[PDB]
Parts: C-alpha cells; structure tokens; sequence
C-alpha cells in the first residue's frame, strides 16, 4: 500500500514515497565521476531515510533493466558506467519486494493510465531528456520484451550521416535530439551555454539556437512518424525536460504537419512531469505483484 | 477446410486453393494501366475459376486493409490506384466468408508458424519486393492495429536527405531499398537494366550495380537494427524477390555486424517464397473464424 519509488537517471536520481500521491520527494546529484561507489552510497542513504515506511521498492531506471542488472545501452548517460547490480545493491538494505523497470517504460505506464482505454489502445511516451527514451503500449499492455529492450526508440535511426551515438551506432535519434546532443553543440560555440540557455536564445530568435532546437524537433517529428506507421499509434505524450520545454512541442507538431496526414498523431504534453517515472514504477510494480 | 487464397500485389496478383497445401496456382499480370476496371475483371475471372471449390476467401493484399477497403499508402505501387473496394468486389461473386489482411502481415503470420514458439516470441518478416513491407508478431500475436497500419515498416525513415517516397514522405526505406527504388536508378544508366539484371552485374562485380545493391542492404540492415532495439525482436525472416535474391541476405548480415552486438538478430531466408501471402492469409483468416 506504501511504496518507495526511485527514478534513477543520468542527471536525476529521484526518490519518493507513493501512498497514492508523491510525498517526501528527494533529488540527489546523479554522480558523474566515481559512479560505481557513488551509486552504492546513494542507494544506501535513501534506503535508510525511509526504512519501515514502505512495503515494496519500485525502481524506474535509465538503461536496459534485466534480471536486476542495469545495462547501459549508452554508457555516456551514466558517467561511464556500463553495468550496475541495481536490485542487489538495494537488497543489501531491505527485505521487501523490489521491482525494476526502464525509466521511460515507467513513465509511459503512468501517462497511459490517464487515457480513454478504448479510444487509445496503442500508446507511446517519448522522453526527450538527458537522452531520448520511450515506452510502447500496444493493446493496453506495456511492452518490455524478453530482455527489457522494447521502447529504446532513442537509438533508432535519425540520420545515416550523423554523429556517432554513445551506444556505438551511427546516426541515432538520441545523438541529434537529446539534451546531450544539444549541449555538445552549444558548449563549443564562441558564446557557450547549457541546454536551458539554448531554449531562451531560441525564443529571442538567435539563429544558432533556433537551428539547433529545430534539428532536435524535426528528428523527434520523424520518430513519431516512424512510430505511427509501424505500430498504428493513436496518442503520444512526450515528457523529459527538453520535451516539456516551452515552445518545443509546438515545433514538433509543426514539423509533423509536413508529413502526409496518415503519419499524424495526437500529441500531448506529459501530464506527470519529473514524477512520471516514480509514479509509473510504483503502479507498474504493484500491478505485477497480483 | 478448403480456402481460396489471393495474394494481391504490385507485380504479382496470385491465386490458389489451400487445402492444407497450395494447389491450382495462378499468377495474373497485376494491371498497371486502367487498373480499377482491370482489378474488377481479374477478381471476377479468378472467382469464377474456383466456384464451389472453397469454403472461404482469404486475401493477402498490398496496402492498408481496413473494413474491406484497400488504401494504398504508396499509390505508385498500384498503378496509381489510391483506393479499392476489395471485399465488395469479391462479394459480387460468392456468398462465402471473406477475410482480408495486408500482404506482408500475411507472410509474417505464415513464417511465424515455423518458429519455436517459446524461443521466439517477438518476430518480424520483412519483404523487400516491389516496395518494402513488414509484419510484427509480439508475444506470438500478429499485430495489425486498429487501422491495419501496424507493420508498414517500409515507410519508416531511412535517410532524411534521400528521395521523396511515393507516399509523400521524404527518405523512406522503400524509396532507397525496394525493387522500385533500385529500378529507378538502373533504368537511367547509360546501359539500362531491370532489378534482376542489377543482381547479376552485381555478382560480376560491376561497380554501379554493387553500389546500388549495397545502398539497399545497408538500409535494410538499419531497419532491422531499429526493429531489434525498439521492440526486442528475436528473429527476422526476410522474403520478397529482392530479399530472396542470391547474395543479398549475406550483404544484410554483413552490414548488420557493423552494429553494436545488441542490435544484432538472427536472420533467415523466408521459407515459403512467393506462397507466403497465400498461406498466411489462408491460415490467419481461418484462425479468426473460430
Ligand atoms: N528546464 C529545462 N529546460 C530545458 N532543458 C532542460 C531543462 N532542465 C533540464 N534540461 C536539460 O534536459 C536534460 C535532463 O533531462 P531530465 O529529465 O531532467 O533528466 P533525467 O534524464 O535524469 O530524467 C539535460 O540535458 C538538461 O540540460
Ligand atoms: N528473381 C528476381 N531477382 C531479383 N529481383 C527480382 C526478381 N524477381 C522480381 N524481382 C524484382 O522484385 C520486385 C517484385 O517483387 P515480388 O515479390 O515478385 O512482387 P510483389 O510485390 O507483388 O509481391 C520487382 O521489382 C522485381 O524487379
Ligand atoms: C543508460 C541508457 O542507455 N539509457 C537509455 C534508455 O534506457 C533511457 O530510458 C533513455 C532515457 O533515460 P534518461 O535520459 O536518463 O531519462 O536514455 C538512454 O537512451
Ligand atoms: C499499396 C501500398 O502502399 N503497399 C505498402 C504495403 O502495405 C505493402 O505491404 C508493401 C509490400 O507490398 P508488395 O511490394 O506489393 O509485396 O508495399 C507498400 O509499402
Ligand atoms: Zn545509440
Ligand atoms: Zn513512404
């Protein structure tokens, strides 16, 4: 009835109790150097700050999540960490059941619970956050796949002539549209800035920042097209701090109406924010303990 | 128990009885001019050549198939035909039940019946034929989607700087890897030839034909990668006359091993050939009459 939720990410490693709402939120510095020891200690402190306060642990986590292990498809999103015994480290601190699930899959399970269930049977949530991640609901069932890969739509093809992605594959969507991909360009400018800063020189109509935010949305627009015509998607919410940025969804919708109408789809802002992973894992774990 | 199967395509409009094997095959000229009248008359003749010989009709057909209508996503694959009352025209000639299904979805349902069902739960068949088509089995269930679009993987993104596709979208996989896409290049040569001819100047190591068959496989290789990492696919058979061409699958497998191993997948030749659509529709219709 009472859940300890963790949203492990590249930037955000959240934690919260989910009674039926979020409460007692925390938000640690997801470590970017000495990360193997750093994540053991963070999982230790957070597990201590809540002992006896929960009946199960629900972990939404960046990376492929499979038999308790976190395999980082893109190690650049984890300070270099290729792998991590996620469930084990957590079990060193509590006896309660522990469910684990990719972070984007957890959000898509959250956002899907706000949808008219027989108007919308195929659904996709797209986070444009640190990287680019997704989860795929088909016939109301969240897809995870036999290895927990299903949903890793940020490493589908964006441009066969584009940047090498941190995963080793050329031209991924993540390598072109992600917060990381934006920052790789905006740091090397004569007038450097971080992603949030790119979004405001964008609104002031700086050529450079607009060309860069457009490159990202046009790629996300193409991702949605691929999704619509491959799986017959009926609605797409997009989350993440770049996705939820102001004026971005409009730029996606704009680039999406260059496509034959058949590729179009209803797109909405994620209605759960930085708390979609927590809430998703909390409900998704609970519903596969029944 | 006795089925009249039709495989409607861009080049091939087949027909056959499926008792439990194919028999009495036919193979008409899929008309490329005056096609609306042409397809009514072909559906008339074939329905007459078999009256009383079947208990139901099963139609595998190129195009989105939805409430009896064939909507051509790419009208160039149908001699211009944007739409066709497929089921209606067939009902003008028999009282028996009539099931309809996209052609690539029908093949993927065939080929999937030859698979170890709990070694392989996510499966994809890719036809590299006139165009590029697919069907997606997830958790042993063939995906069609609420509008029969699911599987139209030939109109996912291949190159955002490539040819406009006959569907209206820039850079589709079909526009780069299909038999049509090959022929559009090999006709305009100083020494023109058809696709089959491209595959033999290829084997004799003609620069031009190799550059062209490589462009197609490298794109199919990228499609498989997208499929593996999006949906956690476990095996992929590829059919169609370009797919089944000799030395092509090897070129796909070759370009696929440039990818991080996580993107790799077991790939096999389709083991049903020009009869996968017929057999697929025949079994798939029968199993959704129970
Ligand atoms: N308010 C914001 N506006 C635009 N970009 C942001 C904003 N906040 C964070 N970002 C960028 O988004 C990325 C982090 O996304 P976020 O969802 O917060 O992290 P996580 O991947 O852990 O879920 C970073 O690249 C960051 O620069
Ligand atoms: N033996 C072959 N070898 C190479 N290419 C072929 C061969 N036969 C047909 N093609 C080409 O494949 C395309 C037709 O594929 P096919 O599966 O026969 O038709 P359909 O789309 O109706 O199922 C055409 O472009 C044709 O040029
Ligand atoms: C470590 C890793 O390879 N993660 C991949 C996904 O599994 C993840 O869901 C996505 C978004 O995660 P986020 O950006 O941290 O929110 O980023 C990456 O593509
Ligand atoms: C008319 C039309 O838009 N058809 C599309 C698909 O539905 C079809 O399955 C695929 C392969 O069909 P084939 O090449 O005729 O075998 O080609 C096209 O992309
Ligand atoms: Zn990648
Ligand atoms: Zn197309």
């Amino acid at each position: 009835m009472r859940c300890l939720a963790l949203d492990i990410g590249g930037t955000k490693i959240a934690a919260a109790i989910v009674k039926n709402e979020i409460e007692q939120r925390q938000q640690i510095h997801t470590p970017r150097e000495n990360v193997v020891e750093g994540m053991h200690q963070a999982l230790g402190k957070l597990l201590a700050d809540y002992e006896g306060q929960f009946d199960y642990v629900a972990v939404a986590s960046t990376g492929i999540i499979n038999n308790g292990i976190l395999s980082a498809l893109n190690p650049k999103n984890l300070g270099g960490l290729a792998e991590f015994p996620l469930k084990a480290s957590i079990a060193k601190h509590t006896d309660k059941p522990i469910g684990l699930l990719n972070d984007a899959q957890a959000a898509t399970y959250a956002e899907y619970q706000l949808q008219n269930f027989e108007q919308v049977s195929n659904f996709v949530f797209i986070t444009v956050s640190t990287g680019v991640g997704g989860g795929i609901v088909l016939n109301q069932i969240l897809q995870t796949g036999s290895r927990g890969i299903a949903g890793h739509i940020g490493h589908t093809l964006a441009d066969p002539n584009g940047a090498i992605c941190g995963c080793g594959r050329r031209g991924c969507v993540e390598a072109i549209a992600s917060g990381r991909a934006i920052e790789a360009v905006s740091s090397q400018w004569e007038d450097p800035c971080d992603p949030k800063e790119v979004f405001e020189r964008f609104r002031k109509n700086d050529e450079k920042a607009t060309a860069l935010v457009e490159r990202s949305a046009k790629a996300i627009a193409n991702l949605i097209a691929d999704l619509v015509i491959s799986l017959d998607i009926q609605k797409i919410a997009i989350g993440g701090s770049v996705g939820l940025a102001e004026g971005y969804l409009s730029l996606v919708e704009k680039y999406l109406q260059d496509f034959p109408s058949i590729y179009c789809c209803e797109i909405e802002t994620a209605k759960f924010g930085q708390d979609a992973g927590l809430i998703g894992a909390a409900y998704w774990v609970k519903d596969v303990l029944l």
